[PDB]
């Protein structure tokens, strides 16, 4: 089974925000979550990363949010430019090779 599944693909819009929700299996409840960009895969950057807990950390115009309770954890992005197309990754963080997932990330501009 796969550990962590978001959705594939996702769409913004610049100035406005988008959430994306990556649901991860229940055994990995008590893992820290997080939201990293770019490629490649393992060399990505991790923008926020949460504690273990269901507390909110939010850096710079990303926020995530761990929901222990049924399993799935949030991540937005406000703001957005059209720098912020482009691959991305939902993480659990363990010893050894992470729990991974892609998703790509379309970014209309304003008119
Ligand atoms: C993916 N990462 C950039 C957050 C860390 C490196 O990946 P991994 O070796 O822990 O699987
Ligand atoms: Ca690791």
């Amino acid at each position: 089974e796969d550990p962590v599944t978001g959705p594939e693909e996702v769409s913004g819009q610049e100035q406005g925000s988008l959430t994306v929700q990556c649901r991860y299996t229940s055994g990995w409840k008590d893992y820290k979550k997080y939201w990293c960009q770019g490629v490649p895969q393992r060399s990505c950057k991790t923008l926020v990363e949460t504690d273990a807990s269901e507390q909110l950390v939010k850096k710079n115009r990303v926020s995530i949010r761990d929901n222990q309770r049924d399993f799935i954890f949030t991540v937005t992005m406000e703001d957005l430019r059209m720098s912020d197309a482009g691959i991305y990754w939902c993480g659990i963080t363990k010893g050894g090779l992470d729990p991974m997932f892609k998703v790509t990330v379309n970014i209309g501009p304003v008119p």
